[PDB]
C-alpha cells in the first residue's frame, strides 16, 4: 500500500542489532544488587522512574524504522518474559542481544542460519533439561524470605512482609499490592468474608466509636432480586423478632417499602437489622451468594435454578453467623454456622473450575473466592513520601511476589547468573549433527556467561575475570556483587527461582535465533 | 509509540540538574524574610505576583525535555511539601537541588547509588527524630502569634489576626481566607447558626433600617420535604398563633398556597412568620437540618427513617431560639433553647465521624457542622487596593494559617534554618554500614546547612560565615536576618513548625535521592 | 484525469525490470533448504518474520512508478500461484523474472514481441506436457510424510505429524492449523459430531472433575425454532423419564418457561437432561440439525418445509446417542444409533453439493459437515515461545498441507529444481514456426536452469557448474543441498508436487510473456 524501503544483508544485519545494541544497553544498567535505575518521561505528568526491565524496553522506540525492528523483538523478549514468568525480564533482554550478536558475527557464504538456529534450541533444551535437574523444592519459610529478598533488589524488609503473608494466608493465596498512604508498608490480612458493599441506611449503625454496625450471632437472609415488597421482608423480620436474633440482609437492593419497615422498626421498637448490597454485578454475584449461603449455613432465598419465595421463611434456612461488620464502605461476615463437609465440596467445586479455564479474569475470581472460603487475603500496602517512590517500590515488590509464586511452583537454584554457569558442562558433552549446529551451540555456550558478567559489570569489577573464577571455583561458590567476595550462594541467600531462569534463556533464545535467520529487511518509507 | 531519545551517564544527569537549578533559583530568591518575589505571566489577565514557593516551582516548564524531567521532580517535591504541611515549599525545594548536586557529584563507576539512597533515608530519619526531640508545645497565644507573623514574612498584624481568631473561635476551628474590599484586613466572627439562605418572600421583612426579618424567642418549624398543602402549614400557624410566639419555617421550599397563606397571614392579621430555605442539597442537608433539630430543641417534620408528618404538630415539637435574622443572602439563628446532653452527643457522634472520613471534602463539611455547634467560624478579609495585592497578601495568610495549625499539631522548633543545624551532632554520632552509606550521610550533613545559607545569602550577608558562626554559638543563638545581628531566637520569636520542618526535609530527601540513581534517561523526540 | 508521464521503448523496460529484479531478489534468498529468511516491518505491532514467497512479494511496493509496474506484475505472479497452488511461489517469482530478463534483452527492432510470447507458451505447454508425463501418483504414506517434510522446510517432525493426521482422517479430510500455547506442535482427532456450543444454564453439570455434562445412551431431541412453552418440552420429558433415559435438546434457544422446568425437574426429582444451542445462524443451521436428525436416527422437530410439531413426541422421533459430553464452550456427540444407508445418503448429497458449488465458502461447510459425518477432522497446533515463532512455524505448516493435498491430488516429480530440467530435450524436439517463436522457445529453456541455479546458489555452491553436472548425470540423480552431494531423488526423498510446478511455470510464464511485449509505459505524475 506504501512505499517501501528494502535493505539486503549485511547493511541491514548491522543496522537491527544497533537497534538492540541501544535497548539492550538501557536494561543492562538496571541488572543485578549494584544496577542503577532509569527515568522514563511521562507525557501526562511526573517522569516514572524504574528499574524494571520490561518498563525500560517498552518505553523505548527508535525514529530509524531499521533499528525498531530489533528494538520491538527485543520487546517482544522482555514482555513475553515478563508475561510467563513475572520476573527476569533484564536477563532475558541481555541474552537475547547477546544471541543476536554472536548469530549475526557468525553468518557467511556458506553458513546455514535455519541449521545455527535448530542448534541453538537444542543446546537451549539441553541447558533448561540441566535446569531442571539441579533444582531444589521450597521446603522452609527462610527460603522464601531469601527469594522475596533477592528479587526486591535486597531489601529485607520486603521479603520480611511477603513471607509473614504467605506464612498467613498460605503459599497459594491471594496476595495483592497495593497503594499506601504512610512512609513504611505493612501487610492487611482479611479473613472471612469482606466485600466492598456498605449499607444501605446509615440509620442501622449501632457502635457510635467506629461508626460501624456490628452484632454477635447474627441471622443472614439472602436474595439474589431486590427485596421491595412489604410481606417479602415481614416473616424474616418475624423469625429475627421471635428468636432474637439480629438480622443481616444481603440482597441486590432494598426498596423503599422494605427500608421504609426496615428504619422503623430499627428506630422504634429496637429491632436490630442491617441491610447490605450484594457485591457482584453477574454470574459472580450469583456465585458469591451462594458462597455466602454455604458459609453461613442457610438457602438463599429467589435463586433462578429452583423456586425459593421469601414469602415462606424457616428458622432452618436463615444463616447464622458469629460475627458482622457492616461499615458505610464495606461489610464483614466472620464465623459462619455452616457444615464443613459442604464447605469443602464447594472449595473442591472452585478448584475444578480453576482447573478448566482460562480466560485470566474468571481465573482471579475464583481464586477470590476460594481465598475467601479459606484463611483469608493479603494486601502489602507500599509506603513513601511521593508517588514517584511508591511506583518504584510496588514494581519490586510485585517482582518479589512473582519469583516466590515461581519459586514454589518450580523450585530454586543458584542466583547471581551462576544456574546457567554450571550448564556449559551439559553443553560440552553435546554432539552436533553437522557445522551448522555447532555454531548455535557455541553461540549459546558463550551466552551462558552473559548475565554473571553484567551483573559484576555493573559492581564495577572485571566481568570476565569474576566469570572465570566463579567457574574455576566450586558448584557452590559464587560472587557476591553487594559484598565482592565469593561466598557460598545457598547458605548466604542467593537464589533465584527456576522457572524464570529457564523462562528468560527460552524466550530470549528462541526470539534472538529467529533473528539471526535473516538476510533481507522490509520497511516503511519515513513520509 | 513515538520515537525516543535516549541519553546515558552524566551526559544526562548534568542536564537534568541543569533544570533542577533553573527551577530551585527561582525559589529561593523568595526565602527568608529578605527574600524577594516572583512575578508570572498569567495568559487570561493581569500577571501574578507571588511569593509563594509552590506557586513559582509549579509556574516553570522547560521546552528542553531533559531539563524538564528535573523540573518536575522538584515540582513533585514542592506540591507534596505544599499538600502535607501547606508551608515550607521553599525549604523543600533548596533541600532537594543539594541533595540533587551533592549525589551527581558522587556517582562514581564503583559507587552504589541504590545504597547512598539508604544512606541518606537513614541519615534523614536520624536527623527527623532529632528534630522531634527537640520540640517544644505551643502553650500560649504568644507564641501563636509569632508563628503566624514569622510565617506571613514578618507581617505582625497578620500575627494579630490570627492569634485574635484562634483565641476566639478556637485553635482548633475554622478560619477563611476571603477577598475584601476594603484597604485594611479584617476578621468577623460568626457565632451561632449561619447559612447562607434568604427568605422565600420579601414581605416578610419587619426591620425597615437594615432591611431584616428579626424577631425575638421564635418558634422554629423544621421540613425535611417540600411545603405546598394549606394541612401541612396551617397546624403550625395555630401553634404559633396560639401561644403568640414568631415562627420561622425551614423548608426545602414553600410553594404557592403555603406562600399564600403565609404572606395574606402577614400582611392582614399582623402574624409574624418568616419562610427560609434550607441550605444544602442532598445529605448535607439532612446533617445541616438534623443539626438545627437537635440545637433549637424540637424534632424535624417530614424525615424519611421515622415517620412524622406535618398535619400533627405538638408545641413540644416545635424548635425554639432566642434570636433570629433573616436577610435576603443569609439566615442567622442563635440562643436555641435545646439540651446541652444532645447538643454534645451530636458533637461526639460529628467528631467520630470525622476521624473515621477521608474524602478531604466530607471533612470539611463535618468541620462546619462541628464549627456551627461549637463557637463559630472565623473569616479573614484581606483588604487591598487591587487584585494583585489581595491575591500576593492572601498567599501569605494562608501560609501563616496552615503554619499556625501545623504548630498547633506538633509543636514549635527554632526558627531560620537553625532547627536542622543542631541535628548534625545527631548525624555525627551515626555508624555507616558500608562506604555507600557514608556519602548518603555525608551528603545529607552538608544539605543541612543549606536553608540557614540560603536565608543569609538572601539578605546580602555571606551565608557560610554566619552559618559557621551560628554552629560555634549557644543552641539558642540564631541569626536574625531581618535585623542582621545573633540573637536568642526564641525570646526573639523566630520560631518555626517542627511539622513543616520534618514534612520539607523528608519529601525533599526522598524525590531527589531516587533521582540521584538515575543513568539512563529516556524522553520523547521533540515534534 | 490527472496529468500522465509517458514513456518509450529501452528507457521504460529498463525501469520496469528494476522493479522485477528489486522484488525477485528479496524472494530467491528464501529459495531451497539453505535459503535464509525476510523480515517486514508491521505498522500496528511486532515485525514480521517470514519465508514465504508471496509474503515478502506482497509487501514490497516501490516510489517509483516504473518500479511499481514490475513489482505489481510479480506480485500478481505470486498471488496467482499461492490462490492457484499454495507453494511455489518463490519458484514462479524466480522464473517470472527469467523469463522478462530473456524476452526484455531479445526486443530488437524486427522482434515481434508477440510472436515470442506465442513460442513461449508453446513451449511451456510441452514443458507441461512433459511434467504430466514424468509424474507418480502417491501411493505410501511415506511418500505423505517426505512431500510434507520437503515443503516445510525439511522439518521431519512436520511432516510427521501431517502424514499421522492424513492417516487419521484419511487423505482428502479436514486438517485445520491452528495457534498453539506450548513450545512443541500437537496434533488433536476430533471424532463424531463436535460443535461450538455450550449448554443453556450451568446447573446440568454432572461430571464434578471436569465440570462437564456426561450421560451415555441419552435421548437426542432436536427443534428448528426456539423452545419456550411449557407444552412443547413436557411430552419429550415424558419419554425421556418413562423410558429411564438422559435427554439432550439441542435448539435454537430455550425460553424461561422451559429452562425454568427443565432445570426444576433436574435439581428437584433428579432427571437427566441438557438443553444446547444449535450451531450456525442461517442455513448451516438447518442442515447441521438436519445432520444430526439423520447420524442420531430421530426427526428434527419444527422443519418448515414438513409440519412436525412438539406436542406430539413418540420415541421413534428421538435420536439415540451412545455417549454425550456437554460443557461451558462446545458439545460433543458419539455413537449416533442411525441407519448407516441413510447416512451414506446423506453423505452422497453432500458430495453431489460439493461438486456443483465454487463460493468458496460455502464448500468449507460442506467440507466440514461430510467430514463430521466421516472419521472425523484433525486439528494441528503450531507451538512456540513467542507469536513471531508461531507465525514463520505457521506459514511453513500451511505450506506443507497444500502440498500434500497437490500431491495427492496430481502426484509427484522430482525436487530441487530437477522435475524443470528434465523437459529441456522435450524442448529440444520442437520445431519453431518462425524465427520469433524460436527466440521464445529458447527463453523458456533458459528459464528451466533457474530454480536449481537458485536453490544452488542459495546454498553457496555454484548454480551453473552443479546444473551442468545434473543435466549430465542419470535421469534420477540431482543435487541434494542440504547435504551437499548428488543423490537419488527419490530414494532421499526429496520430491515436488506435480501441481505446484505445473502451476508455478505457467503463472510466470504467461504473466512475465504478456510483460516483455511493451513499448510504452504510462503513469501518473506523482504529485
Ligand atoms: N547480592 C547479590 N549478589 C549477586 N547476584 C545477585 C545479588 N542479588 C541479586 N543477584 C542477581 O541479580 C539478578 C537480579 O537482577 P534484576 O532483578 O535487576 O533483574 P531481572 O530479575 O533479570 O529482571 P527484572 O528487571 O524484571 O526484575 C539475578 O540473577 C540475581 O540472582
Ligand atoms: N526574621 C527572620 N530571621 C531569620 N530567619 C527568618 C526570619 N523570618 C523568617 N525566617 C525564616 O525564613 C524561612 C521562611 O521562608 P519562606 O516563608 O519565604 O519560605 P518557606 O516557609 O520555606 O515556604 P513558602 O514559600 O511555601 O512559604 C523560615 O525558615 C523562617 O524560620
Ligand atoms: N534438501 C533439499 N535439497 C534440494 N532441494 C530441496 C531440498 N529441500 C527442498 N528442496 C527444493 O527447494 C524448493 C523449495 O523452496 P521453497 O519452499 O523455499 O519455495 P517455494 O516452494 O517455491 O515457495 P514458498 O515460498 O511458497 O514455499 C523446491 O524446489 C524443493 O524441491
Ligand atoms: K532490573
Ligand atoms: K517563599
Ligand atoms: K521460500
Ligand atoms: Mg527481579
Ligand atoms: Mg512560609
Ligand atoms: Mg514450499
Amino acid at each position: 500500500g506504501s512505499a517501501k524501503d528494502v535493505k539486503f544483508g549485511a547493511d541491514a544485519r548491522a543496522l537491527m542489532l544497533q537497534g538492540v545494541d541501544l535497548l539492550a544497553d538501557a536494561v543492562a544498567v538496571t541488572m543485578g544488587p549494584k544496577g542503577r535505575t532509569v527515568i522514563i518521561e511521562q507525557s501526562w505528568g511526573s517522569p516514572k522512574v524504574t528499574k524494571d526491565g520490561v518498563t525500560v524496553a517498552k518505553s523505548i522506540d527508535l525514529k530509524d524504522k531499521y533499528k525498531n525492528i530489533g528494538a520491538k523483538l527485543v520487546q517482544d523478549v522482555a514482555n513475553n518474559t515478563n508475561e510467563e514468568a513475572g520476573d527476569g525480564t533484564t536477563t532475558a533482554t541481555v541474552l537475547a542481544r547477546s544471541i543476536a550478536k554472536e548469530g549475526f558475527e557468525k553468518i557467511s557464504k556458506g553458513a546455514n542460519p535455519v541449521e545455527i538456529r535448530r542448534g541453538v534450541m537444542l543446546a537451549v533444551d539441553a541447558v533448561i533439561a540441566e535446569l531442571k535437574k539441579q533444582s531444589k523444592p521450597v521446603t522452609t519459610p527462610e527460603e522464601i524470605a531469601q527469594v522475596a529478598t533477592i528479587s526486591a533488589n535486597g531489601d529485607k524488609e520486603i521479603g520480611n512482609i511477603i513471607s509473614d503473608a504467605m506464612k498467613k494466608v498460605g503459599r497459594k493465596g491471594v496476595i495483592t499490592v497495593k497503594d499506601g498512604k504512610t512512609l513504611n508498608d505493612e501487610l492487611e490480612i482479611i479473613e472471612g468474608m469482606k466485600f466492598d458493599r456498605g449499607y444501605i441506611s446509615p440509620y442501622f449503625i449501632n457502635t457510635s466509636k467506629g461508626q460501624k454496625c456490628e452484632f454477635q450471632d447474627a441471622y443472614v437472609l439472602l436474595s439474589e432480586k431486590k427485596i421491595s415488597s412489604i410481606q417479602s421482608i415481614v416473616p424474616a423480620l418475624e423469625i429475627a423478632n421471635a428468636h432474637r436474633k439480629p438480622l443481616v440482609i444481603i440482597a441486590e437492593d432494598v426498596d423503599g417499602e422494605a427500608l421504609s419497615t426496615l428504619v422503623l422498626n430499627r428506630l422504634k421498637v429496637g429491632l436490630q437489622v442491617v441491610a447490605v448490597k450484594a457485591p457482584g454485578f453477574g454470574d459472580n454475584r450469583k456465585n458469591q451468594l451462594k458462597d455466602m449461603a454455604i458459609a453461613t449455613g442457610g438457602a438463599v432465598f429467589g435463586e433462578e435454578g429452583l423456586t425459593l419465595n421469601l414469602e415462606d421463611v424457616q428458622p432452618h434456612d436463615l444463616g447464622k453467623v458469629g460475627e458482622v461488620i457492616v461499615t458505610k464502605d464495606d461489610a464483614m461476615l466472620l464465623k459462619g454456622k455452616g457444615d464443613k463437609a459442604q464447605i469443602e465440596k464447594r472449595i473442591q467445586e472452585i478448584i475444578e473450575q480453576l482447573d478448566v479455564t482460562t480466560s485470566e479474569y474468571e481465573k482471579e475470581k475464583l481464586n477470590e473466592r476460594l481465598a475467601k472460603l479459606s484463611d483469608g487475603v493479603a494486601v502489602l500496602k507500599v509506603g513513601g513520601t511521593s508517588d514517584v517512590e511508591v511506583n518504584e517500590k510496588k514494581d519490586r515488590v510485585t517482582d518479589a511476589l512473582n519469583a516466590t509464586r515461581a519459586a514454589v511452583e518450580e523450585g530454586i537454584v543458584l542466583g547471581g547468573g551462576c544456574a546457567l554457569l554450571r550448564c556449559i558442562p551439559a553443553l560440552d558433552s553435546l554432539t552436533p549433527a553437522n557445522e551448522d549446529q555447532k555454531i548455535g551451540i557455541e553461540i549459546i555456550k558463550r551466552t551462558l556467561k552473559i548475565p554473571a558478567m553484567t551483573i559484576a559489570k555493573n559492581a564495577g569489577v572485571e566481568g570476565s575475570l569474576i566469570v572465570e573464577k566463579i567457574m574455576q571455583s566450586s558448584s557452590e561458590v559464587g560472587y557476591d556483587a553487594m559484598a565482592g567476595d565469593f561466598v557460598n550462594m545457598v547458605e548466604k541467600g542467593i537464589i533465584d527461582p527456576t522457572k524464570v531462569v529457564r523462562t528468560a534463556l527460552l524466550d530470549a533464545a528462541g526470539v534472538a535465533s529467529l533473528l539471526t535467520t535473516a538476510e533481507v529487511v522490509v520497511t516503511e518509507i519515513p513520509k
